[PDB]
C-alpha cells in the first residue's frame, strides 16, 4: 500500500503549522504543532508546557521578523537612496 510505504517530511516542514505571532513565536508554534498532531493538551502534561518549534516568524537570527528576511533588507535598502 504505497503513498504510505514512502512518507517524507512535507515541504518546508520545520515551520508549516507555525502561526503568524508576535508574542511568543516558538511557544505559539510549538502549540499549533501540538494541536496539529492531534495530541490533546490534557494528555501530554509536563511535556507540552515549556517547548518551542521553529517558527515561521522567528527568522534565522533571534529577532522576531514580521516579513520575509528579503523584504526586510528591501526596507532598509529603499529607505536609503539619495536622488540620483
Amino acid at each position: 500500500s504505497p503513498a504510505d510505504t514512502n512518507v517524507v517530511p512535507a515541504k518546508d516542514a520545520p515551520t508549516t503549522n507555525s502561526p503568524p505571532s508576535t508574542t511568543s513565536p516558538n511557544q505559539a508554534a510549538a502549540d499549533a504543532n501540538q494541536q496539529q498532531a492531534g495530541i490533546v493538551s490534557s494528555q501530554s502534561g509536563p511535556n507540552a508546557v515549556g517547548d518551542s518549534a521553529p517558527s515561521s516568524s522567528v527568522n534565522n537570527d533571534g529577532d522576531i521578523i514580521t516579513r520575509p528576511t528579503s523584504d526586510s533588507i528591501a526596507a532598509v535598502a529603499n529607505a536609503t537612496k539619495p536622488a540620483a
